[PDB]
């Protein structure tokens, strides 16, 4: 089995943030397994990830930062705190 890694940059639009919900992490693992990954668990339609990232996406980067065994709020943090761009690094199960 095999995943596949790369990196978007998102654009903000205000009004709308960067278009993506996430669950995940150390403390509310969205996984049956257990598994503590930050996900992208929804992207709005049309929004700013539109045809860039998909759901069940998991997250091992933001803006730089290591999502890796991280807190909900940890991750949330980052995003909030980007400018009018975030970096976002995916890891795909495709």
């Amino acid at each position: 089995m095999i995943w596949e890694q790369h990196t978007v940059t998102l654009h903000r639009a205000p009004g709308f943030g960067f278009g993506i919900a996430i669950s995940g992490g150390r403390d509310n693992p969205h996984f049956q397994s257990g598994e503590t990954s930050i996900v992208i668990s929804d992207v709005l339609k049309g929004g700013p990830a539109e045809g860039q990232l998909q759901e069940n996406d998991r997250v091992a980067m933001v803006n730089g930062v290591s999502m890796d065994n991280v807190e909900h709020a940890f991750a949330v943090q980052q995003l909030r705190k980007s400018g009018k761009n975030a970096k976002i690094t995916i890891r795909r199960k495709k």
